[PDB]
């Protein structure tokens, strides 16, 4: 068998407040998790999650083909050139089984300054029609607020965690810039279920989606409860186990270059489960033109060989490599 990965439960609560003290003890259970296998589950995080996965089921059993079409990206619909990010990512009945819904920063609208300029990665969201998924977008877009929020509490303890003042990350992470996006994935339950849309590891598991490090500073995730997730230690890949109650969380690969490598971005996959179920990311993005110097607390001066990289240019080539290594979703 595989056996169980580390994943502890961290309660992040005090990361609301003003408790230092209390802080940093959370933080330090990141540091230990972050330094181990890379994840960990925050809990009592203050998120209705039950009426997330709810609200999201309501919409993809409720969308119609015409529809996805109407929402779609470009790489679906050529009529879509300014949809690269956000909207509707279509399966492919006997070949792709994955279906989601992307969206990003509820204040990229069309007079948003970098909306205007065009600047890659901004994009201004699309959305069904209201009579058809009523109160759909209104939930949706509150829901980014309440995992912004989230987000920035965990950002505190992050920064805690590696010897820098509270605010460290977060004065980038601003409502009025973010590039943080939620995706609303769907992984169908499908009888009989195309080998197609399965794919093989060297390992021999099933999987639907390879290996890969995260594009995000970190990733905050909620899935159904339905156990799917794989991450590599030195022990080889190891199960995470699901939690439907709390958040999964781990470091992308610009916490890695920030802090060269003293938290690494966890090299993990989604192995194939013939189930109904729901991935739920938001993926932590900072300004476009937030730069953070990078650093090393392992090092004496804290000082690294890594040079500064815009928060822009780390995310418009992520994104696209993402695509090239691991194939269109
Ligand atoms: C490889 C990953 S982390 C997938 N992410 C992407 O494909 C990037 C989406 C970016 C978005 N379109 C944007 O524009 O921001 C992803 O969301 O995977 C989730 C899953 O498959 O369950 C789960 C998180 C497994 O790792
Ligand atoms: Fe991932």
């Amino acid at each position: 068998s595989v056996s169980k990965a580390n994943v502890p439960k961290i309660d992040v609560s005090p990361l609301f407040g003003d408790d230092q003290a209390a802080k940093m003890r959370v933080a330090q259970q990141i540091d230990a998790a972050s330094r181990d296998t890379g994840f960990f589950y925050a809990v009592n995080h203050g998120i209705n999650v039950q009426r997330l996965s709810q609200k999201t089921k309501e919409f993809h059993m409720s969308i119609t083909p015409e529809e996805k079409w109407d929402l779609a990206i470009r790489a679906y619909n050529k009529e879509h050139q300014d949809q690269v990010r956000a909207g509707y990512y279509l399966s492919i009945p006997g070949k792709k089984a994955v279906e989601s819904f992307c969206y990003l920063n509820p204040n990229f609208t069309p007079d948003h300054p970098r909306i205007q300029a065009k600047t890659p990665t901004h994009e201004v969201n699309v959305w069904p029609d209201e009579t058809k998924h009523p109160g759909f977008q209104d939930f949706a877009e509150q829901y980014y607020w309440d995992v912004f929020g989230l987000s920035s509490a965990l950002l505190k303890g992050y920064a805690l965690a590696l010897g820098k003042e509270e605010n460290f990350f977060a004065r980038h992470f601003k409502p009025d810039d973010t590039l943080a996006s939620v995706v609303l994935i769907r992984y169908p339950y499908l009888d009989p279920y195309p080998e197609a849309a399965i794919k093989t590891a060297a390992d021999g598991t099933k999987l639907s989606f390879e290996w890969h490090e995260d594009v995000s500073l970190i990733t905050v995730l909620y899935q159904s409860n339905v156990q799917n997730l794989q991450v590599e230690t030195a022990a080889g890949y190891q199960d995470i186990e699901a939690d439907d109650t709390g958040y999964l969380i781990n470091c992308g690969s610009y916490m890695a270059h920030l802090t060269n490598n003293y938290y690494k971005a966890p090299i993990h996959r989604v192995k194939w489960v013939n189930a109904e179920r729901q991935s739920l990311p938001f993926f932590v993005n900072l300004g476009y033109d937030s730069v953070i110097d990078p650093f090393d607390p392992r090092e004496p001066n804290g000082k690294s060989d890594r040079e500064p990289l815009s928060y822009g240019d780390y995310l418009q080539n992520g994104l696209v490599s993402l695509i090239n290594k691991n194939g269109q979703t």
